[PDB]
């Protein structure tokens, strides 16, 4: 059963600490090339990654002891889950660990869109004083649409409520009565689009949420809507967003995530009304430490049944 | 009733200034010949002015304070200066909150990186606000608005105001402490005071010396409350991890050392630059006038 675990990426020593406390032997490697990793996994039931180490069908297939792969983070981009499940290898991740960091970044993106803070800093650093060029928006009394009312969507809701934003939204699993208890009014999507000043997505990436925002939904929005995607690349159709930015149907967007990372296509990043980060939603010392801890705790519970 | 308007004003304010007499002409970029013979005045931004002026009763600035109109020359004549001290409050508080989130996650620096074709995930390791301490100096309209918003993020809000009682500030969840007890506790410090002798260099080498190593500071209030030489020294040592500045001792600033620092976020004094603030000030000034 589960004994010895390799850590192949850099995450807080709180991870190692909890693993050995629960009986597991631990080793701690870093970077490691496609050939390198497998020579460690010779003797290992367990592999903990962050984002850098790719766990492809190759490593999975070529590693003849590996029973579980743990990601100290959200989703499994860097783990071939098709090939893992084929070989009976359990894949786990730490969904709770990043919630607050992702919600805080989303709120900062909304403030940034409202007041053009990234654009203003760039203008100051270019030696300009362009007070006129900037006219921002007060959030108080504006409507924020929240698509997805799990962990992150509800944390975004309660913070933006403090700004006196009205928070409306939709989730197919969360009842209107439960969303009401954290101040989010659920309506049909067709009724959400024309009410929103700001839209933010907090859904998993599924067929049903791939291009959730598209040409059809932008057609239904108020002119000048502002969009945030701090969830997963492709929930917002990037073509449809660029078309909405060019027409003015969309007055601005804030993107932490892209269909391709890093993105080869530069048109959205380069747009004047787009502010962007290189997938920083989970990039806080606090989230990184909580994910380290959460994966270790998940591992030890599997040894104790 | 001839009324000049020496500033980019909200078009609501003219559509207002025809309840009572108001013969208006909104001429920006001015200079002094403009106000020929006019008795009752409105302004936004932009003395020698009123001295060569004639029959003028009330001057009104759609904004807070009067830092673009000589109050003593106006007191040298009969002239009452009105302003709209609540019109800009929410917009200034909202910008301050956005500056706090930008300092925590370096969103302006991340955007500049991305627009250079970079994908810099390690440089941009940030801080969670939940569980951090925000020090708020000045607990008037703006300070209390910043406090209740940042409490929703799980920040502990402490502060100091010589005029606001500890009971008033406890009612909006701000614990007042002596300044000496505030500095060592703060992860973030934000200033919401008037610019007075007592508040000029309120943050200086002596106060940075008592702060936590890595404190972040915001000034969306008035240029000079943060001593700019002291703030650059603190950024240079790492005593200050970052600063967000909407305001500068000289606007526009000719000393570029702070604006050019990698850990400084800056705006060209945008705290009151929203449609809603500019509309609310245009009308709060009317009700002060049109209800003597
Ligand atoms: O007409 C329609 N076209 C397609 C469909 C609209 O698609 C949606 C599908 C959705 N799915 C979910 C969803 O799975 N929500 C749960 C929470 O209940 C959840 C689980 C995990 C996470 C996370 O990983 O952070 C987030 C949310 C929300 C959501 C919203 C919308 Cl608008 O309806
Ligand atoms: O030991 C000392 N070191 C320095 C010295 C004084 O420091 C202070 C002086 C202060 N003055 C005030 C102040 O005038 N506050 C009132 C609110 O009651 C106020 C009025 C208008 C506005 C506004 O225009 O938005 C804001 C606030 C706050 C404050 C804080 C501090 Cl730390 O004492």
């Amino acid at each position: 059963n589960l004994r010895k675990v390799l850590i192949s990426d850099s995450l807080d020593p709180c991870c190692r600490k909890i693993l050995q406390d629960g009986g597991l032997q631990v080793v701690e490697k870093q970077n490691l090339s496609k050939e390198e990793l497998i020579a460690e996994l010779q003797d290992c039931e367990g592999l903990i990654v962050r984002s850098a180490t790719k766990v492809t069908a190759d490593v999975i297939n070529a590693a003849e002891k590996l029973q579980v792969v743990g990601r100290a983070g959200t989703g499994v981009d860097n783990v071939d889950l098709e090939a893992a499940t084929r070989k009976g290898i359990l894949v786990m991740n730490t969904p709770n660990g990043n919630s607050l960091s992702a919600a805080e970044l989303t709120c900062g993106m909304i403030m940034c869109l409202a007041r053009q803070i990234p654009q203003a800093t760039a203008s100051m650093k270019d030696g300009k004083w362009e007070r006129k060029k900037f006219m921002g928006t007060e959030l108080n009394g504006k409507t924020l649409g929240i698509l997805g009312l799990g962990r992150i969507g509800r944390e975004v809701a309660t913070r933006m409520q403090s700004f006196g934003m009205k928070t409306i939204g939709y989730d197919p699993i969360i009842s209107p009565e439960v969303s009401a208890s954290f101040g989010v009014q659920q309506l049909p999507l067709e009724e959400i689009w024309p009410l929103c000043d700001f839209i933010t997505v907090h859904t998993p990436l599924l067929p049903s949420t791939t291009g959730l925002l598209n040409d059809n939904t932008f057609a239904q929005c108020k002119k000048g809507v502002r969009v945030v995607n701090c969830a997963r690349g492709g929930i917002v159709d990037e073509g449809a967003l660029l078309r909405a930015l060019q027409s003015g149907q969309c007055a601005g967007a804030a993107l932490d995530v892209f269909t391709e990372e890093p993105p080869r296509d530069r048109a959205l990043v380069d747009h004047e009304n787009v502010i962007s980060c290189p997938h920083l939603g989970a990039s806080t010392k606090e989230a990184q430490s909580r994910c380290g801890e959460e994966i270790a705790v998940q591992f030890v519970d599997m040894v104790k049944g």
